[PDB]
């Protein structure tokens, strides 16, 4: 749900 350091490794 946090969906900011995900953002930060791919492109989510």
């Amino acid at each position: 749900r946090q969906i900011k350091i995900w953002f930060r490794k791919w492109k989510k």
